[PDB]
């Protein structure tokens, strides 16, 4: 049963993962896997206890749509081990190697990521990050979502979130927002507002509801029934938003509608 994998089994290698909650690593435990290591110089115990905590929300997770949690370490550092995902992140497809999908296959990944989103919130759980980082892609057809819960994702922030207003503005709905954003990002190739060079000024927009996706911008051949949806993902007001049922739902229908 439990999953705490004992010291010197896994082997940590080539690096990857930068930034803070951690650096993930390159490894090998029963074949290749990803490691990320929390990097908290060693707790401090119950910070031990915390993180044994969100180990717990992990292994609530079996879906082929969500990264597969194989494990955690305590022993040299805190380590939270996976499955290793051969294939790029969603947002280095679409960003960075600028990776031209059949709109087809878009609507597919788009319908992956809402099918293990609606999972995750079937199981009560808030991804809180949602994103084309956190949407890896492996062997270059399926969705492993993975990354869960303030500057390397302000563009998938609900309106609630990003002004600060109470304490939790994080929400199934706040989720799907995130993912109407991973919808524009599809959709239009582009990040969200990308003619505004000043963050701060987004963040302050954004906020008020005065600055908005330029849903214009969807490419031709994205169907009238995603554009639509896209838009019914991101109202400003957050109870306007659909669930991912209904999205997921909606995405399937106008999928098999598609290719005659
Ligand atoms: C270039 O980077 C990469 N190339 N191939 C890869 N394959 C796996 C990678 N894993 C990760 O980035 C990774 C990790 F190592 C531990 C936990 C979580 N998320 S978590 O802790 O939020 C979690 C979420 C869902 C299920 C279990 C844990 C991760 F997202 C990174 C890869």
């Amino acid at each position: 049963d439990d999953w705490e994998i004992p010291d010197g089994q896994i082997t940590v290698g080539q690096r990857i993962g930068s930034g803070s909650f951690g650096t993930v690593y390159k490894g090998k435990w029963h074949g290749d896997v990803a490691v990320k290591m929390l990097n908290v110089t060693a707790p401090t115990p119950q910070q031990l206890q915390a993180f044994k905590n969100e180990v717990g929300v992990l292994r609530k997770t079996r879906h082929v749509n969500i990264l597969l949690f194989m494990g955690y370490s305590t022993k040299p550092q805190l380590a939270i081990v996976t499955q290793w995902c051969e294939g790029s992140s969603l947002y280095h497809h679409l960003h960075i190697i600028e990776t031209k999908f059949e709109m087809i296959k878009l609507i597919d990944i788009a319908r992956q990521t809402a099918q293990g989103m609606d999972y995750l919130h079937a199981k009560s759980i808030i991804h809180r990050d949602l994103k084309s980082n956190n949407i890896f892609l492996h062997e270059d057809l399926t969705v492993k979502i993975g990354d869960f819960g303030l500057s390397g994702s302000i563009l998938w922030m609900a309106p609630e979130v990003i002004r600060m207003q109470d304490k939790n503005p994080y929400s199934f709905q706040s989720d799907v927002y995130a993912f109407g954003i991973v919808l524009y990002e599809l959709m239009t190739g582009q990040l969200p507002y990308s003619n505004i060079n000043n963050r701060d000024q987004i963040i302050f927009m954004v906020g008020r509801g005065y600055l908005s996706p330029d849903l214009s911008k969807v490419r031709s051949n994205c169907p009238k029934a995603m554009k639509r949806l896209m838009a019914e993902c991101l109202k400003k007001k957050r109870d306007e938003r659909p669930l991912f049922p209904q999205i997921l739902a909606s995405i399937e229908l106008l999928a098999r509608s598609l290719p005659k």
